[PDB]
C-alpha cells in the first residue's frame, strides 16, 4: 500500500521460550496465542493529526513486542495497519488549523513514519490509507445489502447506508457491553443514535451519503464516503482473511469500533469470530484524558527527541508499566527510564559478565506471559546489578544481553 518506514536490523537470539499468552478483551481472560506458520495482525492505525503522541507510541510499541516475540519464536508475520486519512475529527482539526485536510494528513503521516523509525518499531507489511480502500468498502457494503444485514435509510436527500446491529446474533461478544452502555459510548464516540429512520439506534453507518462541503466517492448506492468501522473491517478482511490472529488498537476502540468491524466481517463471511484475540492499550495524558492538542496534555515523541531523550528511553519508560495497567508519563518515569538505560548500557559494556542463560530465559517467559515488561525489566535490572557489583567471566554475555534486549524489546544499548 502506502510507503511505511524502514525496519531496523533484527538480531536472532538462539533458543526459544514459551509461546505467547495474551489477554483477550473479548473473552476477558488470558488465552494462548496460537498462529499458523504465518502469524497475522491488524492494528488500527492513526488518524493523522497530533503527530506521534505517547498514547500512539504506547499502542504501537505494545504490538511491536508481539511482532518481535513472534519473530523470536520462528513465525513469519503479516502486519497490516491502516491510516484513517479521511475522518470527521481530521476534518475538524484541519478547519481549526486553517489547513487542508490532505496537507495535514500527509504531513502527520510523515511525522508518524519518522517517529516509528526513531523508535525502531517494525513496520507493517501493508500500510493502507482509508481513501485507498474505498473499493473494498464498496464491495463489502454491496454484500451486506444483498443479505439484508444492511439497508438504505428512507431519506431521499441523504440516503445513508446502515448496518443492522442485529445482523449477527453474537453482536456484543467483543465488548460485553449492554445496550445502555453502548448507547452512551456510541453517541460519544462518533455514532448517530438519534438519526431519523434507523431501525435500531445502534445501527452503524456504512456509507454516508454525499453532503455539501464534504469529499465523496462514487458507488452503486450513490455518491458518498465510508463509515469508520467498515473501513478497518474491509482492509483487515481483504488483506488477511478470516485467519486473523490479533485485532489491536487503542483502548477506546473496544466499542464501538472493534465491535462493529468484527460484526461487519462476521456477517459477510458467515464466520463466528473475526479475530482470535482483541488487544487494547494506550496511554492517557497528565489529566487522565487521551492526549490531544486542544487539551494541552499532548506529549509528542518528536518533542522528547528534541529535548535529547533517547528513543530507547521512551520505550523503557513506556515498558515500565504493563499495557493493561493505567500507564502515565511523568518526569519521574523519564528519569527512571534514563537511569535504567544507562545502567543497562554499563553492564553490557563490561569486558565480561555472569552467564546470561537464565536472564534471557526469564525475559522470554515474562514477555510470553501477557507481555509482562515490568518483570522482564526487573530481571534485566537484576542481571545488570549482579554483573556490576560482583562481575563474571563470560566475555560473550554482555553482547548477548544487548542483542536480546535489541531483538525482543527493540531497545538499542
Ligand atoms: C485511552 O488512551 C488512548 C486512546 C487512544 C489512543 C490511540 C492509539 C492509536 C491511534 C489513535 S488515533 O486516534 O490516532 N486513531 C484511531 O483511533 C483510528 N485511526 C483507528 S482506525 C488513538 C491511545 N491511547
Ligand atoms: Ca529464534
Ligand atoms: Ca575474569
Ligand atoms: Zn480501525
Amino acid at each position: 500500500g502506502m510507503q511505511s518506514w524502514s525496519a531496523p536490523a533484527i538480531p536472532v537470539v538462539p533458543g526459544r521460550g514459551p509461546a505467547l499468552r495474551l489477554f483477550d478483551s473479548a473473552d476477558r481472560q488470558v488465552r494462548p496465542v496460537t498462529p499458523g506458520p504465518t502469524a497475522t495482525m491488524y492494528v488500527c492505525g492513526i488518524t493523522p493529526y497530533d503527530a506521534t503522541h505517547l498514547g500512539h507510541a504506547a499502542t504501537y510499541l505494545t504490538f511491536d513486542l508481539v511482532h518481535r516475540l513472534w519473530l523470536d519464536a520462528g513465525h513469519t508475520v503479516q502486519y497490516v495497519q491502516n491510516v484513517t486519512d479521511v475522518d470527521d475529527p481530521l476534518f475538524e482539526r484541519a478547519e481549526r488549523d486553517g489547513i487542508d485536510w490532505r496537507t495535514l494528513g500527509d504531513r502527520e503521516t510523515q511525522l508518524f513514519r519518522e517517529d516509528m523509525a526513531a523508535l525502531r518499531v517494525l513496520p507493517p507489511h501493508d500500510y493502507v490509507a482509508a481513501t485507498d480502500a474505498i473499493a473494498e468498502v464498496v464491495e463489502m457494503v454491496e454484500k451486506l445489502l444483498a443479505s439484508g444485514a444492511a439497508y438504505i435509510v428512507e431519506d431521499a436527500e441523504y440516503p445513508d447506508v446502515y448496518f443492522r446491529a442485529d445482523a449477527t446474533a453474537q453482536f456484543g461478544y467483543e465488548s460485553g457491553y449492554d445496550r445502555d452502555t453502548m448507547l452512551t459510548l456510541f453517541a460519544e464516540r462518533g455514532g448517530d443514535p438519534d438519526r431519523p429512520g434507523k431501525s435500531d439506534q445502534l445501527d452503524a453507518l456504512l456509507w454516508r451519503a454525499e453532503r455539501p462541503g464534504e469529499p465523496s466517492w462514487p458507488s452503486p448506492f450513490g455518491r458518498g464516503r465510508p463509515g469508520w468501522h467498515v473501513e478497518c473491517s474491509a482492509i483487515a478482511l481483504t488483506r488477511i482473511g478470516t485467519g486473523l490472529d490479533i485485532q489491536g488498537g487503542g483502548s477506546d476502540l473496544i466499542f464501538p469500533h472493534h465491535e462493529y468491524s468484527a460484526a461487519h466481517a462476521e456477517s459477510v463471511t458467515g464466520e463466528r469470530r473475526f479475530a482470535r484475540h482483541y488487544v487494547h492499550t494506550g496511554m492517557i495524558g497528565w489529566d487522565g484524558h487521551k492526549m490531544s492538542k486542544s487539551r494541552g496534555n499532548l506529549v509528542l515523541v518528536s518533542q522528547l527527541r528534541a529535548q535529547g531523550v533517547d528513543p530507547s528511553a521512551i520505550r523503557l519508560g513506556l515498558f515500565s508499566g504493563h499495557y493493561r495497567e493505567d500507564r502515565f508519563w511523568s518526569n519521574e518515569v523519564l528519569d527512571e527510564a534514563n537511569a535504567r538505560l544507562a545502567r543497562w548500557r554499563s553492564a553490557t559494556a563490561l569486558p565480561e559478565a555472569p552467564d546470561a542463560t537464565d536472564v534471557i530465559a526469564r525475559v522470554r517467559q515474562y514477555l510470553a506471559d501477557d507481555l509482562d515488561t515490568p518483570k522482564a525489566l526487573a530481571a534485566l535490572d537484576g542481571w545488570c546489578t549482579d554483573a556490576l557489583s560482583y562481575g563474571g567471566h563470560d566475555t560473550e554475555s554482555p553482547r548477548l544481553v544487548a542483542t536480546t534486549v535489541d531483538a525482543l524489546l527493540g531497545v538499542d544499548l
